[PDB]
C-alpha cells in the first residue's frame, strides 16, 4: 500500500541556522516558513525543519540521511562544505564516493554517488558477510 | 549539487525483528541481508536497516519520516495496523490523512496522503503563525 517516501521531517534548534544551511549550503528550496518550521523541496524531497529550541541533537547511532550527487559534482561539493567548516562523522569506505557530515543540530547526513542497483551490482561481486540476496 | 533523497538508514537493535516489519507489515521488498544490515525498497526509497546492539531508539522529538498512501488504501493501512498492536505516537492534525506509528526500535514513521503541493495550498488558505510562501 505505501508508495515510497513522502516527506522527512528534522527536528531543529536554530530554525534559522539550519533554514540557511539547508537552503544556501545544500540548494534547498525554500517552500514556506513560519513561526515554528520551514518546508523545503530538493528534487522530489519534501523536507519539514521542525523547531524545538530545546533539542539537542541524536544520539551518536548509524541512523543517517543520504542525498544523491552526480560523480561529477562530488569533489567539489565535499570541498566547498570542507571549507565552510562542515563537521564530517564518516570516512567513506563502500562503494560509491560519499561525503558524510553534520547539520547543525547533528543530524548525520551523506551525499552519495551511486543507487541500490550500483550498490547491489557491487555486492553480489563481492557479497558482505554472510549476504543473500532477494 | 544534490538530487534528491539517495537513501534512508535506521540504526535498529534487532535486525530480524525490523526486517519483518518493514518487509512483512509495510511492504518494503527485502533486496539483500548480510550480519550486520538489510537493503529494501520501496517503489524509489532505498533503505537501509544498521544493525546497532543496544540501540534503544531515538529520544522524544519530532524528527519523523513520511511514507506515501493512496486515499484509498488510507483507511484499511490505518485498521491493519491498529489490528497488529502497533503503536500510534501523534494523533493527525495537518492537512491530508496521516496515520503517525512506531517501527520496532521507536523511529518515529508516517504513511501520508497528499504530497508538498497539496500542503501548501491548503497552508495559503488557512496558515500557521507568521507563515510566509515563496
Ligand atoms: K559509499
Ligand atoms: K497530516
Ligand atoms: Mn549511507
Ligand atoms: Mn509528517
Amino acid at each position: 500500500m505505501l508508495t515510497g517516501l513522502n516527506h522527512l521531517t528534522l527536528a531543529v534548534a536554530d530554525l534559522p541556522a539550519s533554514i540557511a544551511f539547508y537552503r544556501d549550503l545544500l540548494g534547498f528550496r525554500l517552500e514556506a516558513r513560519w513561526d515554528q518550521g520551514a518546508y523545503l523541496e530538493l528534487g522530489s524531497l519534501w523536507l519539514c525543519l521542525s523547531r524545538e529550541p530545546q533539542y539537542g541533537g541524536p544520539a551518536a547511532d548509524y541512523t543517517h540521511y543520504a542525498f544523491g550527487i552526480a560523480a561529477a559534482d562530488f569533489a567539489r561539493f565535499a570541498a566547498q562544505l570542507r571549507a565552510h567548516g562542515v563537521r564530517e562523522w564518516k570516512q567513506n569506505r563502500s562503494e560509491g564516493d560519499s561525503f558524510y557530515f553534520l547539520d547543525p543540530d547533528g543530524h548525520r547526513l551523506e551525499a552519495h554517488v551511486g543507487d541500490l542497483r550500483s550498490r547491489l551490482a557491487a555486492c553480489r561481486q563481492a557479497p558482505y558477510a554472510g549476504m543473500r540476496f532477494a
